[PDB]
RNA sequence: ACGGAAACCUUGAUUCUAACGCUACUUCUAAAUAAGCGUUA
C-alpha cells in the first residue's frame, strides 16, 4: 500500500540550506587560494 | 471459741495455608531557517 519514488536533485545553481549560525572573521584563514575553516576546540588546543 | 480451716478456673493451642495491582494503548498530527534591497551616489 505504500509507494516509494527517488527524486534526483540536479543543482543547476548554488543551493543554500542554513541552520541559523554564521562563521566570522576570526574563524576562517584566506590563504593559499581557498578558505579554510579549522575547528575551533582544535585550534586552542594547539594554542594552549 | 465466726458452717468454719486449707484450695489459681489452671495446664497445652501461630488468626494460619493459597493468590503477580494485572490485561490493551506510537507523546502523536501539518510546518523549506526563511522574507524584504529602497533612496542617493
Amino acid at each position: 500500500d505504500y509507494r516509494t519514488f527517488k527524486l534526483s536533485l540536479l543543482t543547476l545553481a548554488p543551493i543554500h540550506i542554513g541552520n541559523g549560525e554564521k562563521y566570522t572573521s576570526r574563524e576562517f584563514i584566506y590563504e593559499n587560494k581557498k578558505f579554510y575553516f579549522p575547528d575551533m576546540g582544535k585550534f586552542y588546543n594547539k594554542m594552549v
